[PDB]
């Protein structure tokens, strides 16, 4: 089978882990602990094709922005996230997206875009801005929700099949 390292990117709080702990253990984390770093290995099928996900869960916290480097240089994909309550997570993203870029030195890497805790009456940034953002870098768009389990699948698949892509592409 294929393995895919992915990446999982973005402010604090934003829902990184309890996205993969979603995706991972169909389970909602409702408390808020800051990850240090985890990673986890998950066989699922994408498309007939038997993948092995190598997903690792990153530090939100500015003070671990030093992990990144060595990260961003052996991960295949990444999603970056932003929460659409958090505007400051928002523009979070394009800092993400040009160290990602800065590391890779390359303008295409498998990314998708994921505007978490759409579950929310209070969002900040509306789904117009997002669409446009993920349309200026040329990516997947994907609104989620880690406590209803909605597009959390489709974020991680969706990157999966942009890596799979970029493959065959090279
Ligand atoms: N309503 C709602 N709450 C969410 C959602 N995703 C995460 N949360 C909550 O937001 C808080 C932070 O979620 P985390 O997954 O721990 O955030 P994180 O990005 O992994 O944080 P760091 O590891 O510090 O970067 C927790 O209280 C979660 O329950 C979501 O989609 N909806
Ligand atoms: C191999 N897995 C058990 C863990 C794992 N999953 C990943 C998914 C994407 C990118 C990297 C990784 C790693 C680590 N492998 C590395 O080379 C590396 C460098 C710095 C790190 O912080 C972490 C890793
Ligand atoms: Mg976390």
């Amino acid at each position: 089978m294929t393995e895919y390292k992915l990446v999982v990117v973005g402010a604090g709080g934003v829902g990184k882990s309890a996205l993969t702990i979603q995706l991972i253990q169909n389970h909602f984390v409702d408390e808020y602990d800051p990850t240090i770093e985890d990673s986890y290995r998950k066989q699922v099928v994408i498309d007939g094709e038997t993948c092995l996900l190598d997903i690792l869960d990153t530090a939100g916290r500015e003070e671990y922005s030093a992990m990144r480097d060595q990260y961003m240089r052996t991960g295949e994909g990444f999603l970056c996230v932003f929460a659409i309550n958090n505007s400051k997570s928002f523009a979070d993203i394009n800092l993400y997206r040009e160290q990602i870029k800065r590391v890779k030195d390359s303008d295409d890497v498998p990314m998708v875009l994921v505007g978490n805790k759409s579950d929310l009456p209070t969002r900040t940034v509306d789904t117009k801005q997002a669409h446009e953002l993920a349309k200026s870098y040329g990516i997947p768009f994907i609104e989620t929700s880690a406590k209803t389990r909605q597009g959390v699948e489709d974020a991680f698949y969706t990157l999966v099949r942009e890596i799979r892509q970029y493959r065959m592409k090279k």
